[PDB]
Parts: structure tokens; sequence; C-alpha cells
């Protein structure tokens, strides 16, 4: 019932407790844990409207107060009556705030609190969801000194009229096969580049093309639109000691900003949410760069260095890894746009778990995403015992669009 | 029930039965994933069904299921049970046995080996000095010169759970940890506690940074007692580095043979409190882990100053650069002495062949991803791409508690 994690480095001994508060289910069972597995009406509302306003008014000293009895009234007349209810301004803050909170996959949860909240409920089109959305990119870029921030646009109500944003991040770029069979650019993104073609993107046809918005307004057919390149802040990669490396031509950008989950708070379903903060070194260096089904350059900078590539056991891939996320690193830093390098991030979030302990009573976290992809051990997230269960409000998985879409 | 897992790089897609045969517990509830924990006197009551299912088994693994020879094993086993309480394992069953806990180890990246070990059985084993002379046979015949073989020792069963036979130390060859007044460790830091049970025992102590521990050996529900392994038997490797030649001056060196001494065997419901086994290392369990863990010989630090990395800033990734060195430098080694020791990526993608010819031939593979994944260089092994499923099969290998914290001292 009261779990304790422990760190193996520091000794240092947590005690849980939130997890009692668990409501959401998680995959494993006593017999089999799924940790590693990548995916697994009136009636129901109130009470999932009950426990949030709950938690809400307990937040702020008002826990059994009149103001807290009423709401509970209000929301509850509103319910019955309109089958939905709606969030006040501050509840919706504190719910998406709370969303990042209990992201159990986050190393960057210590910002939880700083987030600013774009309310567009008022949202009508596409054209008012490009609008929305390029001045959250603009906000959030801030020149270069990044800020944390999400856009909230209108809840689902009977589920034909859904928003979305089919993007899965805002700004990512084009991928493309070739006759060749190979592929340009970046392959995660292949399908949807060539969903975006079908709509009419006329397409670069670069390594590096920014991809455009594709946008569902209320549940219409989704529309095309560039984001200003003004707006889409960029970076070029060159090594502080490799003059070369500036050769092999590569960039990426600096806003990571999702745009493909789905928020939930005290019931009710925001299905277009996209969210942005700033990145970890190691997402574009190590994963982005480095993945065999994504740029996979680790072969042509290993070329460069002159390492010997005939046996696994030179460890050349290592040694290119570590070069290449010293070089994003590089860059960001350079251009004076927002990163964070991996050790930073976790020692961070060390020192946030241990606050959320303190003050909470714990923090579902989820090591196989913490633990960076590289150097594992030499963080502290590796040493940490940690506790994974699903707390309310949260962002959740949704499936891609056009699987589900009717045109 | 059917369950699939994808690996991502890949696409492949596996599908899973084997894991109706679990029945140990997770940790785990459907509210609540304990994945990153380290750690979630039988009746006959328990013991005949235990001792089934393993003969059960055992039997469809020689294609005899429900023939004669398993139905009479099986009344023979039940009569011994209830008459003398418990029961003995034939040669046969035990080698199958042994290698059943290692196939089932979830935790072991290594399983591509499973089929071949070498299992010496101490079951006539009465004394302490029984146990060195074994344990000195198993050290010399799995280290082969260098030419690693796995191997495993296993003495008496545990009866009454007074009478147990235990391996004080946690692995048979590992170095001393020596804490000093100024509050810092000359030598192993883990090992440290261990080393102080050896001295109040009667150790001399070297007091150097690479002291061989003595074995502290209790057979029978006696007080253990300390040998010295021939240092002939313990073949060492000193580190240096292909490129740097100030490396050696750093004065490493490790041991080739890993063994590990302080799990509990389970077969059959029967307990194998002593049960050493050893194989050979993974490059990363000493450069990563051995070396540059904060708690154990912590050389970053001296590893990047000779280097002259920026050490002002940690996104230098000054860190991320000296590991990577040591780690070629003890492969370097090992390979240079002919010792054998496979690298991550070589031990990484040799384990995904295993379970996929697992999946296909046994229906499934019980796999800790939060273990398998090495502690360097994760997104570019396959593991790390690879959805596992964890879940608990016997035989297996056990934790049991550090044996200072239980014994009973006779004087
Ligand atoms: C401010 C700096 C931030 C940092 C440095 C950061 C860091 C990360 C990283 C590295 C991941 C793993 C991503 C991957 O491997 O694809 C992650 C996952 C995630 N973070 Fe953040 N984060 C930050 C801000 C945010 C914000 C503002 C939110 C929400 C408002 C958020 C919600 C999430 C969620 C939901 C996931 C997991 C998504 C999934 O399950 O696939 N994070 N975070
Ligand atoms: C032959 C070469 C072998 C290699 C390269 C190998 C590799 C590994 C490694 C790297 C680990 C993780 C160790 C750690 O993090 O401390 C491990 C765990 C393990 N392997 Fe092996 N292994 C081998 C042979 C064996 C043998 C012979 C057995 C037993 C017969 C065994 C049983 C285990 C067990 C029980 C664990 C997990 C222990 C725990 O939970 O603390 N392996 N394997
Ligand atoms: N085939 C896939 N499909 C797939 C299917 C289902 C789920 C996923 C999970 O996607 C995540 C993989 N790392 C990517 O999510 C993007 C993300 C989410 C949150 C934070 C991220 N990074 C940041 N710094 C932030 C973004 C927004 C605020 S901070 C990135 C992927 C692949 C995944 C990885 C390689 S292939
Ligand atoms: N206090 C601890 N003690 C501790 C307490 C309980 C469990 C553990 C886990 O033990 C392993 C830690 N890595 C040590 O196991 C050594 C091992 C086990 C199996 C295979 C290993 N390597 C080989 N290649 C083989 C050994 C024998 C056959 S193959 C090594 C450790 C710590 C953990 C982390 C920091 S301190
Ligand atoms: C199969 C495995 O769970 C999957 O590859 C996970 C592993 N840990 C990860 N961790 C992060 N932070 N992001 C990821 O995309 C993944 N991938
Ligand atoms: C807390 C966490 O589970 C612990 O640090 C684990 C993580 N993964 C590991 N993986 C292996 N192979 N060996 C270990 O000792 C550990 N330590
Ligand atoms: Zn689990």
């Amino acid at each position: 019932r009261f779990l304790k994690v422990k760190n193996w480095e520091t000794d240092v001994v947590l005690t849980d407790t939130l997890h009692l508060k668990s409501t959401l289910e998680t995959g494993c069972t006593e017999h089999i844990c799924m940790g590693s597995i990548m995916l697994p009406t009136k009636d129901q509302l109130f009470p999932l409207a009950k426990e949030f306003l709950d938690q809400y008014y307990s937040s702020i000293k008002r826990f059994g107060s009149k103001a807290h009895m009423d709401r509970l009234e209000e929301v509850n007349k509103e319910i019955e009556s309109t089958s939905t209810y709606q969030l006040k301004d501050t509840e919706l803050i504190y719910g998406a705030k709370h969303a990042w909170r209990n992201a159990s996959r986050c190393v960057g949860r210590i910002q939880w609190s700083k987030l600013q909240v774009f309310d567009a409920r008022d949202c009508t089109t596409a054209h008012g969801m490009f609008n929305y959305i390029c001045n959250h990119v603009k906000y959030a870029t801030n020149k270069g000194n990044l800020r944390s921030a999400i856009t909230i646009f209108p809840q689902r109500t009977d589920g034909k009229h859904d928003f979305r944003v089919w993007n899965s991040q805002l700004i990512r770029y084009a991928g493309y096969k070739q006759p060749d069979g190979s592929t340009l650019g970046d392959p995660a993104n292949v399908q949807f580049t060539e969903i975006c073609i079908q709509q009419g993107w006329k397409a670069p046809r670069g390594r590096f093309d920014v991809l455009p918005l594709l946008l569902q307004a209320n549940g219409n057919d989704p529309e095309l639109f560039q984001i200003p390149p003004e707006l889409v802040l960029e970076v070029p990669i060159r090594h502080p000691k490799f003059d070369w490396f500036k050769d092999l031509g590569l960039k990426w950008y600096g806003l990571p900003a999702v745009s493909n989950m789905l928020l939930e708070i005290g019931g009710l379903e925001f299905s277009a949410c996209p969210f942005s903060g700033w990145y970890m070194g190691t997402e574009i260096g190590v994963r982005d760069y480095c993945d065999n089904s994504r740029y996979n350059i680790l072969e042509e900078v290993a070329k460069k260095m002159d390492l010997d590539m005939r046996k696994t056991s030179s460890l050349w891939k290592d040694q290119a890894l570590v070069e290449i996320n010293i070089a994003v690193l590089y860059s960001f830093q350079s251009d004076k746009v927002t990163i964070v390098d991996h050790h930073s991030a976790t020692e961070s979030f060390i020192k946030h778990m241990e606050n959320e302990y303190r003050c909470r009573g714990g923090c579902p976290a989820d090591w196989v995403w913490i633990v960076p992809p590289m150097s594992g051990s030499i963080t502290p997230v590796f040493h940490q015992e940690m506790l994974n269960y699903r707390l309310t409000p949260s962002f959740e998985y949704q499936p891609d669009p056009w699987n589900t879409h009717v045109w």
C-alpha cells in the first residue's frame, strides 16, 4: 500500500502514497509486466468531473467551502442538462498544468508550473486554428529564449466534430522515398508527407523541408498552411573542433511542439492541444540523427573521423555518437536557442522527484523513457527506482486521424 | 491469450503464448508498474505439485511425456516426499534444471548460450574445505587459460533451513574495499562490508586497490571459513588503451572470470542456496559500471583530466567522451590477452536473434528491458527498440538475503 523507492547511488529512500489515487490502468498484471510496451455518457462524466473539482478546490485550500459545493452543483446541473460542461479558465489552466505534472514519461517536469496556457476554445475554423498556432509558435520561440506553452482547442462533443492537428509535431521535416529505393529526408514522416502532397503541397523534395500544417476544425476535411519561415527558428549544426562537420549539411529546428495528443481534464477531451517546451540534446543527436530508421548518419560521420569501422569492438558507433551530440549542443548554445543536456536534465528531474515526494507524496515516473538513450548509467536517473502509474488530468495517445476521419 | 511485441526499428512483430505457463508474481498490478524496482522451510503441502510440474516439463523436453518412465518417476518422487519430506533430483534432471534457470533468466542478455553450460554436481559435499576444492576446480575449468567456458556448481539443497550451504562472497572473485579514516575508500566500494567481515574473521588485508578477496564458505549451516584462491588460478588483465599510452599509468586492472555466488537456484520446489555460476563479461559491465559508477571506482574525472577535456561544463559531454575511451580500453585489453569478452553491440544483436528463435521454438522469451539494455549507447543497440515481456518461469535463479544478516553463529 505505502511504497518505497530507493536511489542506489545515494541510498535516499522515498515513500510513495500518491499512487493510491491512481485511477487508470497500466497494462501490467501480477503475471506479466508490460513496462517496455510503447502503447498499451452522462453516467461516466459526473464522477470524472467531481474527482477533478475536488482536487482543484483542494489545491486552492477551499475543499469543502460553499464555492466548491456550488460549482459541484453548477457542473452537475450543466451535465444533466447539456450532457457536457465547460471549464472555467482557472480550472483549465490548472488542468493543463497538472496533465504535464502527471506525465510519467517526461524528464522535464521541474518546469511544470511555468506553462503558458492559450485558451482557444472559441476557435471555429482551420484558418482560426492556423492563427492561434502561429501565435503559439512565435510566443514559444521568443527569438531563441524558448518558453513552455499549450494551446487548447474546443473539447470533443459527439465525436463527429473533433478538432485535430494532423501533424505529429507542428514543425517537422519532410520524408520522401525515391526510385532509388532509399529515403530522402526524414523517414518517420514519409506517410504524412505523401498525405500533404496528396492534398496539393508542392514539395521542395529536400533533406530538410519544413512540412505544411494540416488542420481540422470541427470535424471538417483538413487544410494546408505554410508556417511563415520567419517563425521557424532553425539551427545549423557544426562541431566545436571538427571543421568538416558543417559540410555534412545538418540542421535542426529549435522548437519541439507535440500536436497529436489528447488532453483529458475532468472527463472532458481536448483532441487538439499542441504543446511545446524545448529540447534535451539527445532527442536530436542520438535519436533523430542516429536511429537506423531516421537520418541514420553514424556511418558517414565515422568515416569523416577516420575510425576503424571493421569491428564493432572499436566502439566507433559510440565514438561518433558522442561527437554528434557535442555538436548539437554546441550549435544550439552558440546560436542562443534554449537546449538542455542529458546530465543537467536528469540532475533536474531527480531534484523534482524529491520535491514531489515531499509536497505531493510521490511522482509517477517511467524509467524506460526517463533514462536517456546515451550514457544511461552515468546519469542519476539510472540508479533511481521509479513507480509508474496513471493519474488524471493527463495527456494520452490517440489514433492518427487519417485512419479514422471520413471525407 | 496471445500477446504481441513489436520491434520499432524493424517492424517485426512477435507473438507470446509462453507467459501462460507463468505462475510466480511480478510485483506489478493493473494500477502500478514496478518494473524498475531492483528487488520486488517448504512443506509437503506445497512441494508435490511443484515437483510434478517440473517433471512434466523435464519429460516433454525429452519426448517421453506420459511414458512409463515418466509415470514411475512421479510415483517414486511422491513417495519419497511424503516419507522423507523432500526429494533428490537425478543428474539429468539437475542439468536440465540449471540450464532452464539460465534460459528463464529474463535479466540476462547472454542467454543465447543457455544450452552450453557445464554442470558440476557438488551435492556429495559436506564441509567447507570440500567447498573450496569444488570451487577451485570450477574456476580452473571455466577460466581455461582465457578461453572462458560457462559453468555452474551445485552444492546440496536446503533441508530444514538450518543447514544451508552458502557462499558468503557475492562473486567468487572480487576486489576488497577499505573505508579509510578520512572517509575515502581504497579499492572497491561495493565490497567494503564484505571485506570487513572477512577481516573480522581473520583475513590479513593487503590493503591495496586490487586485492582478491578470500572465499568465505559455509557448509551445512556451520559457521563459515576463510580460504585463499590460488593466485595462479585468478586470471587478470592489465588495462591499457590502443592510442593513449598514459592509460596504463592509471594502474587499472580487472579479473576475467565473472562468477555469481549469491543467488538461490530453484528446481522443482527444491532450493539450492549455493550454486555459483560463471560465464564471461560484456565489456560495459567493467567499463561503464565497475569503473565509472560514482559509487564504484569512479575514474571518469581522472580519465577526462588526462584527456584534457573541457570539464567546466557538463555540456562538453566530457563524461561521455571519457566513458567511451575507457570502454575501448577494456575491450582492447581483454582481446590482446586472449581472454573472452563481448562488446555490447555484438551481445545485444545476438540476444535479439536468440529472442526471435525462442519466440518460434518456445512461444516466448521473458525479458527485462531495464536490465537488457546496456548502460551506454542504449538507443544504438537493437534491444532499445524491442518491446519485451517480463514474467517469471521456473526453474529460476532468485535473490536471497545476505547470509551475515540471517546466520546463527555457533562460535
Ligand atoms: C520544458 C522543457 C521540456 C523538456 C526538456 C521535456 C523533456 C521530455 C523528453 C525528453 C521526453 C521524451 C520524448 C521522446 O523520447 O520522444 C518528454 C516526454 C513528454 N513530455 Fe516533456 N519536456 C518538457 C516540457 C514538456 C511540456 C511543456 C509538456 C506538456 C505541457 C510535456 C509533456 C510530455 C509528455 C506527455 C511526454 C511523453 C509523450 C509520450 O508518452 O509519448 N513536456 N519530455
Ligand atoms: C556466457 C556469458 C554471459 C554473459 C555475457 C551474460 C551477460 C549478462 C549480463 C551483462 C547481465 C547483467 C549483469 C548486471 O547488470 O550486473 C546478466 C544477468 C544475468 N545472467 Fe547472464 N550472462 C552470461 C552467462 C550467464 C550464465 C552462465 C548464467 C547462469 C547460468 C547467467 C545468469 C544471469 C542472471 C541470473 C542474471 C541476472 C542477475 C540479477 O538479477 O542480479 N548468465 N547476464
Ligand atoms: N514508429 C514510431 N511510431 C510511434 C507510434 C506511437 C507512439 C510513438 C511515440 O513518439 C515519441 C517517440 N520518441 C515522440 O513523441 C514526441 C515527443 C513527445 C514529447 C516530448 C518530446 N520532446 C520534447 N522536448 C518536447 C516536445 C514538446 C514539449 S517538450 C517529443 C511513436 C516511432 C517512435 C520512435 C521511432 S519510430
Ligand atoms: N547496493 C547494490 N547492491 C545490489 C543489491 C541487490 C541486487 C543487486 C544486483 O546485482 C547486480 C548489479 N549489477 C550484480 O550482479 C552481478 C552479475 C550478475 C549476473 C551476471 C553478471 N555478469 C556476467 N557476465 C556473469 C556472471 C556470471 C555468469 S555471466 C554480473 C545489487 C547496488 C546496486 C546499484 C548500485 S549499488
Ligand atoms: C520498445 C521501447 O519501449 C521503446 O523503444 C522506447 C524505449 N525508451 C524510450 N524512451 C524515450 N524517451 N523515447 C522513446 O521513444 C523510447 N522508446
Ligand atoms: C533502479 C534500477 O532498476 C537499477 O539502477 C538497475 C537499472 N538497470 C540495470 N541493468 C543492469 N544490467 N544492471 C543493473 O545493475 C541495473 N540497475
Ligand atoms: Zn510492469
